[PDB]
């Protein structure tokens, strides 16, 4: 084919659209609801128009380039129509950046300032109670900013399949939400926050627990702990402008110090805890010969995603709390027995690049003698904005270390985040507890990476048995629906919803498209990860030197008696009923 685009020709045998041809090759066309191969095919936004000789004004990220094609992307006539575009979304746009949670990231102002658009007439809305939903445990919505552009409906689909984000007619007028405009918690949402990932501009957001902590950290008697996800120290510095895939941990706590916590624990060290009793528990289930397969129960989007679509493998799930889960309870028992705080006074917050984190947290059975295992859980964008709102430089701060207690953490829980890497810890201690033995081969490179289904063979006490990691919600459907479960028989099964693990849940840092074609977000998050594994002297949670005298001093063995009084937690599918 032969191309010609502003005057320069091309020639070539691409079949791909006039946009990706066009950055291919280093011209510049914008876009707002083209994302992830997909834009919004009701109501397109047409900001990438451009001029087709011959045919007019067309959208350049759905039209496929064709030989004898003269493109201009530049013209007065493309960018009045463009410019007209953004007036039109400025005219439904409530356009007041100074207090908007996405002022230093927000793709839409960039193309407001592109383009120098203003609105016919002001978006000013007086009460905006009518377009706000905090009702969700995880997500919120405020309509006052939302362009319909389609972007989050089209990431629901293409990252778990359940569509739970739609298009509604609310009273004549189009909204996106949930299924009947209901909380999105009710509905079959997994509250994994891709839509919000997603969204380009402030319209979607995490449930603020912002409040819960400020008003711990304020009260007297309060003895606030914080302990962050393996992701976070991969992921927040780069809203901090300091790039992607720079480990930050050390800067984390003496931030953490600053705003004010009373003691830096660290969930890695749950993780631990969490390895400590699930790989007990694949034990007694290879002893037992049954009941498999056990499936991971850490990720609160694939709990939600059994709950709404596969109760009959709730049973399957293994009864170890979540990283999260597992550190709170301790937090509120063991804690206080090695320090003298009264429980009461206690109050957990976690740090995760999770929205339905804070969904798990607030379950209410996720307590103990009217202690909750978790007070409160901020995502990765929110303890940014504490830290920019303190006025901490975070990029020049120095290192410092964690509390120990529940601070240190071996390199099996430290790659947690990454898919594939609750397998990999899984295995470290199976392997040894199940061989009484402390094997030298510890890195299962099979279960790594970004295919969405995984699978392997593993030898433990000399039988085989076989793993399956699955890497995001889509493909827990697509393995469960394609009959791939009944291939073979599965003795392990991870699951987690965010396509990539935790590093790409839905309270990270947003990334503009541009940087999401330039950067692998997702292995690149995850490489901090492996490094601190690959740099600890402790690789196995059973090694972690904290976590072993907790469990000598407190909770004795792993998998019974106290540890599994306390530790466990299972999900029951609701009785047969009619109707
Ligand atoms: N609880 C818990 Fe986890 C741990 O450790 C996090 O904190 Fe994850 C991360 N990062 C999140 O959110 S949850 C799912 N299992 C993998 S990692
Ligand atoms: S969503 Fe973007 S354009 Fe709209 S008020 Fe917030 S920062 Fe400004
Ligand atoms: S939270 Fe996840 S499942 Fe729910 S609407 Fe958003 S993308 Fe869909
Ligand atoms: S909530 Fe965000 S992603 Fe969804 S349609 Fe509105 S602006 Fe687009
Ligand atoms: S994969 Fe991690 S970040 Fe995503 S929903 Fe599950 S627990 Fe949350
Ligand atoms: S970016 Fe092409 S129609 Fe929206
Ligand atoms: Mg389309
Ligand atoms: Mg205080």
């Amino acid at each position: 084919k032969t191309i010609i685009i502003n005057g320069v020709q091309f020639n070539t045998d691409e079949d791909t659209t006039i946009l990706k041809f066009a950055r291919d090759n280093n011209i510049d066309i914008s876009a707002l609801c083209f994302l992830n191969n997909c834009n919004n095919d009701i109501n397109k936004c047409e900001i990438c128009t451009v001029e087709v000789e011959g045919t007019g004004l067309v959208t350049a990220c759905d039209t496929l380039i064709e030989d004898g094609m003269i493109i201009n992307t530049n013209s007065d006539a493309v960018n009045e129509k463009i410019k007209s575009r953004i007036s039109q979304l400025l005219d439904i746009h409530e356009f007041k950046c100074g207090p908007c949670n996405r002022r230093e990231n927000c793709e839409f102002l960039k193309l407001v300032i592109k383009y120098k658009a203003r609105a016919s007439k002001p978006f000013l809305p007086k009460d905006k109670t009518e377009y706000v939903d905090e009702r969700s445990k995880s997500l919120t919505v405020d309509r006052t900013k939302c362009l319909l552009c389609g972007r989050c409906v089209n990431a629901c689909g293409k990252n778990t399949e359940t569509y739970a984000m739609k298009f509604l007619n609310k009273n004549g007028k189009t909204i996106i939400g949930a299924e009947d405009e209901k909380c999105f918690d009710d509905t079959n949402c997994l509250l994994c926050g891709q839509c919000i990932i997603a969204c380009p501009v402030a319209a979607l957001s995490e449930k603020s627990h912002m409040d819960r902590v400020k008003n711990a950290l304020n009260a007297p008697e309060k003895h606030v702990i914080v302990a962050m996800a393996p992701s976070v120290r991969a992921s927040i510095g780069e809203l901090f402008n300091m790039g992607f895939g720079v480990d930050v941990t050390g800067k984390i706590y003496t931030a953490l110090r600053q705003l004010g916590f009373d003691k830096i624990f660290d969930i890695n060290f749950g993780a631990d805890m969490t390895i400590m009793e699930e790989a007990t528990e694949l034990v007694q289930r290879i002893e037992n010969n049954g009941p498999f397969p056990m499936f991971t129960s850490c990720c609160p989007s694939w709990v939600r995603q059994a709950e709404n679509y596969y109760p009959e493998l709730l049973n399957n799930l293994s009864s170890a709390k979540s990283p999260q889960q597992i550190f709170g309870t301790a937090s509120k028992t063991y804690y206080p027995s090695i320090s003298g705080l009264d429980p009461k006074n206690v109050f957990t917050v976690t740090v995760m690049p999770c929205t339905s984190k804070k969904f798990e947290a607030d379950r209410p059975q996720m307590e103990k003698d009217g202690l909750r295992d978790i007070d409160a859980v901020i995502t990765t964008r929110e303890l940014a904005k504490m830290i920019k709102d303190a006025k901490i430089p975070f990029a020049k701060l120095e290192d410092s270390e964690a509390d120990p207690a529940m601070g240190e953490y071996s390199g099996a829980g430290a790659i947690f985040g990454a898919t594939g890497g609750v397998m990999e810890a899984a295995l470290r201690s199976a392997k040894d507890f199940a061989e009484n033995a402390e094997l030298e081969d510890i890195e299962y490179k099979q279960v790594r990476g970004l295919n969405g289904i995984k699978e392997a063979e593993v030898e433990i006490n000399n039988n085989k048995y076989n793993v399956a990691v699955i890497n995001g919600a889509s493909n827990l459907f697509k393995f469960m629906k394609s009959g791939m479960i009944n291939e073979k028989q599965y003795h392990f099964i991870e699951v987690m919803a965010c396509h990539g693990g935790c590093v790409n849940g839905g309270g990270q840092p947003h990334v503009n498209p541009k940087d999401l074609e330039k950067v692998d977000i997702k292995k690149v998050r995850a490489s901090v990860l492996y490094n601190q594994d690959e740099h600890l002297s402790k690789r196995k949670s059973h090694e972690n030197t904290a976590l072993v005298k907790m469990y000598q001093n407190y909770f004795g063995k792993p998998g019974e008696g106290r540890a599994h009084e306390i530790l466990h937690f299972k999900y029951k599918k609701s009785a047969w009923s009619h109707p």
